Parts: C-alpha cells; sequence; structure tokens
C-alpha cells in the first residue's frame, strides 16, 4: 500500500495542510470525488441519495469532496486525487468539477485520462432568479442609465442573455439617475456613486461583505438552508450525518449538483442491472460492474429534471419552501431588511411592502421591467 | 432542369434582387461556393489556385461566391446555395461560410446537412497586428485611461487576448487623461470626449466613414489591395481574370480564405490519386471522387500554413510587399496621413515621423507599451 493512501492529499500553502482540514470524506463502498468551491452541499446530496435508495443496492455511495478556496490550487488537486482514485479505491466513479473550475482547467483534465465530469453551471439556477426578481421589481416614471459591473464577461454574457428572454434591454444614457448592478463579493466595497446599486454576490457571505456595502444598497442572493434534524427534510423516516448537523447548504449548488446524480445513479441501476445479481444489490454478488463510465454523459441516459422532480425523488420535499432566491435591502437605522423572495421549486416572486409613515392604502407603483422594456459595449477593466 | 437552374438566387429585400447582382460566378468544371461579405478577394484566390494548379489537374476549380451585406438575410441565401447545389450542378464541392457568419448561424448549418465549412476569422490575422501597433507606438510619460467600445463582446475578449500576449494590460482610472479604443465602422462618427482616438475598422471603408471621424483620430485599418494585371502578382506569367481587373482584396479575408482552400486542394489531390487516372488528371479518365468530403476536418489533411508560404505556392509572391496593416491619423489641415506599417509576410512594424517645425535632431520618445506594462468589468450598453 503506498504512501498516499496512508497519508492523503497535502497542500503547500507555506504551511503543511493535513487531509482532514479540506476534504469531507463521507463512509461508503462506491467512492466518488467532488472537486467544489462548497463542500457542504455536495454531502447534503450524497446523504439523501443513500437514504433514498436510488440504485436499490445494498452498499452506499461515499463522496470524498474536496474544498476549493483557491483557484491556482485547483490544477494541484485535481492531479492528487487522480493519484487517489486509481490507486487506493477499489470501486471509484469519477471526479466532479465545478462549472467555474471545468472552464478553467479545461488543458489539465483532457490529459489525465480519468473520468472527470463537469458539475452544470449554478448561474442557470440565478440569473434567471436575478432578472426575474428585477423584471417586477417596483420603481418610479424615470428611465435611469444602467452600467454593469462584473468579475468576469462570462458572467456578463449569461446575465443579459437572462435580461433579453424577460424583455428587459438595459441602456446607458448620459442621465442623471444611475443604475448600478454589480455582479460578485469584493466589487461593492464602499462604493461612493450616487444610483442605486444591486450587488449580486457570486459565492457566500461572510460578515466582512454585508458591512462593507452602502447604506441603501439592494442584495441579490440565495437563503443558505440551515440543516439541524432529519425529520426537517421529509416526513419519510431518514437520518442525517453527523458531519452534516450544524451545516448549511446552497440551493444553486445542491440542484446543479443533484440534476447530474439521478442522471449517474439512474444509469448505476442498470449497470448493477446486467452485471450484478439481486432484491437488493449485494457487492458480494456483483461482479464486473462500471464498465463504460463515459456511457451517461450520451444523451440516452442523460435527462434534464424538473425542480418538483429532484426533490420528490431524493426525499427531502420539505425544502421546497426554504428554496428561495431572496432581495434584502441594507437600511442602517445595519440592517438587512427583506425586499423580495422567489421561491425555487414554484416560481412565485413575492413582494414585500413595509407600511412606513402610517398610510391606510398604498398607490402600486410601476415595475422595473415595464419602465426597462425596448448597440455597442463601452468596456472599462477597472481595480 | 427545375426552376432554380434557370433564374437563380433571388432575394426580396421589396426589391426582386436577381442573381447578377450579388453572385460572382467564375466559370469551373467542380464548383465550390462562398457566403462572404467580401467577395472580391475570394474570387482572387480562386484565380490563383487554378494558374498555379495546386490539384495538377486540368479542369479549374469554379467559385460561386455569395455577397453578403445584411446579416439577416444570410440565413435565406445559406437555404438558396444547398438547394442550388444539390440540383444544378454535377460535381460541387460544398459552402464556406465566414466565420462571423459561422457562429451567428449555428442552428441552420447542422440541419441543413451539406457540407458547410468554416472560413476561419479575420481577427486571428487583424487583433494581433492591432496589438503590436500599438505596443511600440511613441507616446508621452503619462499614464492615460482606457476605455475600450466594441461592436461585440467577442471583439472584446479577441483583443485582451491579443493585448495580453504583447504585456499591455489597460486599466481604467479616474484620470484626466482618456484613450477610447473604438472598434468597428459605425462607433467612431463625430465624437465628443477629448482623449486620444484609436478607430479600428471591422469592415471596409467608404466614403462616410472618413470624413465622421474626429480630428487627430488614429485608423487601424488594413490595405485594400488594388488588382490591375496579372505581371504585377508574379513573375511567373499567369493571367488575371476580367471580372477581378479593377477590384481590391483584403490581406486578411485572401490569408483566412487561403489557409484552408490549400487544406483542401491538397486533400484533393490524393483524392484524385486514387480515384482517377493521369500526368495531368484528366475530368473524363476521372470517375466517383470527391466521396468523403468531410475528410480534410480532420487533422490529418487539415495542416497550418505559414504566411511566407501562402504566397509562394498560391503564385503571388510579388504581393508581399503590398500586404500591410497600417496606422492613419486624419489631420485636417481632411487628409489621413501616415503613422505607422506593419507587414504581413515579416512583420517588421515601421513608424513613419514627419519633421515638424524643422528640427535638426529628434528625441526618441518612450513606447507606449513601456507605459501601459503591468480585475473587473464595468460594461455600458449604448447606442
Ligand atoms: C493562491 O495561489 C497562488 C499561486 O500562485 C498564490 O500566489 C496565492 O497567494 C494564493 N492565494 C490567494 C488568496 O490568491
Ligand atoms: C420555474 O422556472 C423554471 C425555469 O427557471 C421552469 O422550468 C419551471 O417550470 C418553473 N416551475 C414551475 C412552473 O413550477
Ligand atoms: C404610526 O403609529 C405608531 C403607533 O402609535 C407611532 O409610533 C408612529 O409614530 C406613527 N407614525 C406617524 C407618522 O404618525
Ligand atoms: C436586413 O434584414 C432585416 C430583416 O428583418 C430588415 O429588417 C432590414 O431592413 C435589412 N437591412 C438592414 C440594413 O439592416
Ligand atoms: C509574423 O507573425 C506571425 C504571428 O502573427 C508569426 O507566425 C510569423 O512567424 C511572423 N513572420 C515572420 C517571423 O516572418
Ligand atoms: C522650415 O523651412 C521651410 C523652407 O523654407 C519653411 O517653409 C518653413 O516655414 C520653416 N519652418 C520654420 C518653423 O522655420
Amino acid at each position: 500500500v503506498p504512501e498516499i493512501c496512508l497519508n492523503g492529499l497535502q497542500l503547500t500553502v507555506t504551511v503543511i495542510r493535513k487531509q482532514e482540514e479540506f476534504v469531507k470524506i463521507l463512509e461508503g463502498d462506491v467512492v466518488l470525488s467532488v472537486l467544489t468551491k462548497d463542500p457542504d452541499s455536495a454531502l447534503f446530496v450524497i446523504n439523501r441519495v443513500n437514504q433514498a435508495n436510488l440504485i436499490m443496492a445494498d452498499f452506499e455511495i461515499g463522496i470524498r469532496a474536496i474544498s476549493i478556496d483557491n483557484a491556482s490550487l485547483a490544477e494541484n488537486l485535481l492531479i492528487q486525487e487522480v493519484q487517489f482514485l486509481q490507486q487506493c479505491t477499489t470501486y471509484s466513479m469519477g471526479i466532479f468539477v465545478d462549472w467555474e473550475l471545468y472552464k478553467q482547467l479545461e488543458s489539465v483534465i483532457k490529459d489525465l485520462e480519468y473520468n472527470i465530469w463537469p458539475i452544470p453551471g449554478t448561474r442557470a439556477h440565478l440569473f434567471p432568479k436575478v432578472a426575474h426578481l428585477l423584471h417586477q421589481m417596483p420603481w418610479g416614471e424615470k428611465i435611469a442609465s444602467v452600467e454593469i459591473a462584473t468579475e468576469t464577461l462570462e458572467m456578463y454574457n449569461e446575465f443579459m442573455e437572462a435580461a433579453r428572454q424577460e424583455h428587459m434591454c438595459l441602456m446607458h444614457f448620459k442621465s442623471d439617475d444611475n443604475v448600478y448592478i454589480m455582479f460578485g463579493n469584493k466589487l461593492a466595497s464602499h462604493f461612493k456613486e450616487n444610483g442605486t446599486l444591486f450587488s449580486v454576490p457570486t459565492d457566500r457571505t461572510d460578515d466582512e461583505f454585508l458591512a462593507d456595502l452602502p447604506n441603501r444598497a439592494f442584495v441579490l442572493m440565495e437563503n443558505e438552508i440551515d440543516l439541524s434534524t432529519a425529520v426537517e427534510l421529509d416526513a419519510t423516516p431518514t437520518a442525517l450525518d453527523e458531519i452534516l448537523i450544524g451545516k448549511s447548504v446552497l440551493p444553486s449548488r445542491v440542484l446543479s449538483f443533484a440534476g447530474s446524480i439521478i442522471d449517474l445513479m439512474n444509469w448505476l441501476r442498470g449497470s448493477l442491472s446486467k452485471h450484478c445479481k439481486r432484491d437488493l444489490y449485494v457487492l458480494e454478488s456483483c461482479f464486473n460492474f462500471l464498465n463504460f463510465i463515459e456511457d451517461w454523459r450520451t444523451s440516452e441516459y442523460r435527462q434534464a429534471h424538473d425542480t418538483a422532480e429532484i426533490l420528490s425523488l431524493l426525499l427531502m420535499r420539505k425544502l421546497g419552501t426554504a428554496m428561495n432566491f431572496q432581495m434584502y435591502q441594507k437600511k442602517v437605522l445595519t440592517e438587512l431588511r427583506e425586499i423580495a423572495s422567489q421561491n425555487f421549486v414554484t416560481n412565485v416572486t413575492t413582494y414585500y411592502h413595509y407600511n412606513r409613515d402610517n398610510h391606510t392604502s398604498l398607490e402600486l407603483k410601476t415595475k422595473f421591467g415595464q419602465v426597462f422594456n425596448c448597440m455597442f459595449w463601452r468596456i472599462k477593466m477597472d481595480t
């Protein structure tokens, strides 16, 4: 047995980081690895697979989910897991890589020659829900000038594709009113211009981010769902793991990842049907399965799933009320009071009005989509 | 014989536009079609193939080159040529589509199910030569703020990839000096800001474009090479066609198109070797060639060619002094006097200094690349 199985995976960050700080190992007979930025949402899916028995088998799928905080260390950590899963593991499946890290590391994956699959992008779940929370936001009768600050240009191309589907074309004028729709955690940090600011965070927020925003800025974020007990997840009696109690998951990082696992575990039920005998598939009676592992990327096995079909199959149907994409306004009296809420399952956007200055009637304002309906791009690189 | 062979291609623009207005038919036994915006450069390449005998055969390759001025009519014109080349032509090869029109029409080409191949992009020949003319431009010792206006975001991504390879990172400040690098014909039309302007036209210029620029604006364009006689093209005695005498070609649209024809006509010499008997390959002794026409997209037949290898093979080696990418400054005394010249064959950029106010010595200024050497993007959509 070699050295990498005894010691695990190591990083030189000039601190020698041991294995148990970054990977969250959940024990299972046929392992899997996920190279992700959000590891708490990865083990919630693989907890919900084994309690549901998607593969209707005796064994349980493990996950060795690697945390990514630095994008430059994703190339080093992809080498060490391919050097782990070939050697130390008897029944491996493959490495799932996030779509931000899949497009970065395209030269590395094709030269490594292992089963490395992409997790789909979470911006297909967020940027339609950004632009639908924009489209029915109440507003005055003044058309404003929209300047959009982004972390990359792929976030600009996926936003205005989603703005075009909601029939909004956002134009910039030489107008006194301004609108700044910012995409990223580090971008809206003590900004000084006088327009209304729509901060869209692209990762998990911390206590630096809610303090460094300007006053009366809008925050377009999703709710982290706090996991405490297993009876809050489903009325069907399951068990939540002890590594997951007290942790929080993201609904974009769950539902993008659980769209690919149900495409993979329904492949695995057919691959244990022809190769293994039962009505539970016992691994002592299973021989030579996982032969052609790249065949689930072929479209006869990869299907698109509805969000209410994912939550019903994976025995987590009580999380549909807690899966929201909300808009928060930071008003220092510092308290981020709530403006909007768009649910993930049934997309019913709900706007919250607080009756300030004691009125018995409220005139309904015109929406932002009816004002900002219907070309060259001026791009400034700044730091 | 059907109706489309007798009448040809027709357009409803509400004027009936006939076949002779936009299709320039050059007569040949084994035809080809090119759906391009610049049809004068496409006819020059297929003239230079038949005088060189790349396929060493007695027949000549014809071209039925389609002119594109409207991008919305490219989807209609792609249907009518697939409906032409199957029916009216005995020996067809395929439709070449420009890379601006290939990425626009990706849904239409895969449903038409014919041999439709992309012409490679001309911005691989221009945007390195934009950024190399920038990098050794003389300049003062003030770092300026760069705001870049583009027609699409694909022109911004291909420019700052080419700016990164020349080690220039262009940052925007809140500085009093400004730099406006504009990409497009319609963009720099009577602009009013006080910074220095670098207009980069993406198509052929006309007399509206040289009048509507601001004073002391910089024009980054390539020279159209005026075709008059055949002795100016090569010292080897060839003949220039009568449709091409008095027309002008573009060196980006020639060399992107002639990179793919030498990959195709060297395929055709092997496909007439195994299928046809000779040492000149007579078409009356040729039977059942052009069988597997998609095999030249496979990389055993598609090779990269140097620009001095293209001009030596195609018998146009006297054009290499006339293939330049130049920088012009419009100075109204209206006269676009010349600043720079970068050759296409041997990339020796040459900067022209005019000794105004009668000095006997000139201090050499610091270059633009040494000033502007070494991040979020703010994007404004404007019209
Ligand atoms: C990430 O890795 C790079 C590798 O060059 C290193 O310079 C950097 O300090 C690391 N951390 C962050 C926070 O960027
Ligand atoms: C919610 O929106 C998605 C697209 O974002 C759509 O596929 C889905 O049907 C909607 N859910 C409903 C109507 O329950
Ligand atoms: C509204 O009523 C509450 C309850 O008395 C009071 O505190 C508040 O000042 C009132 N506001 C106005 C504008 O009268
Ligand atoms: C191009 O075609 C479209 C088709 O809708 C038409 O509206 C337009 O007038 C044409 N011409 C130009 C110059 O855009
Ligand atoms: C000119 O530049 C191209 C790249 O743009 C390069 O491939 C070529 O070798 C250069 N030509 C020379 C050195 O003659
Ligand atoms: C430079 O010399 C020429 C030739 O006489 C003359 O026209 C011009 O005015 C001179 N310029 C200056 C600044 O003396």
